[PDB]
């Protein structure tokens, strides 16, 4: 139909916005802490800890597939990252500060994709 067509076009340029704001919060962890996923064979015990690992790999492997159906869902993720970071690591520890750092630097770039969802509908 052209409706799922529409709402495809809609699904795409979300899409897209996405990207963008994936990479803007990306260049706030500049150290690559949170890139990849953490490493089972590095981290043994990982998933008696942390029960939804997420990372910005996976999360640039779900947006490629257009599985972000909102920005609360791509949200959801990036709060995962964060959150898993500061329960597995102490808070003297260069990551529980990276994750701090990228909360607070990625709060701002969240604000304005918010207000671009709602504005562009």
């Amino acid at each position: 139909s052209m409706e799922q067509v529409a709402m495809e076009l809609r699904l795409t340029e979300l899409t897209r916005l996405l990207r963008s704001v994936l990479d803007q919060l990306q260049d706030k962890d500049p150290a690559r802490i949170f890139a990849q996923p953490v490493s089972l064979k590095e981290v043994p015990d990982y998933l008696d800890h942390i029960k939804h690992p997420m990372d910005f790999a996976t999360m640039r492997k779900r947006l490629e597939a257009q599985g972000y159906k909102n920005l609360h869902e791509f949200e959801e993720d990036f709060d995962l990252i964060i959150d898993n970071c500061m329960k597995y690591n102490a808070r003297d520890t260069v990551f529980y500060r990276a994750a701090v750092r990228l909360r607070d630097q990625g709060g701002v770039v969240l604000r304005q994709a918010r207000r671009e969802v709602d504005s562009i509908g």
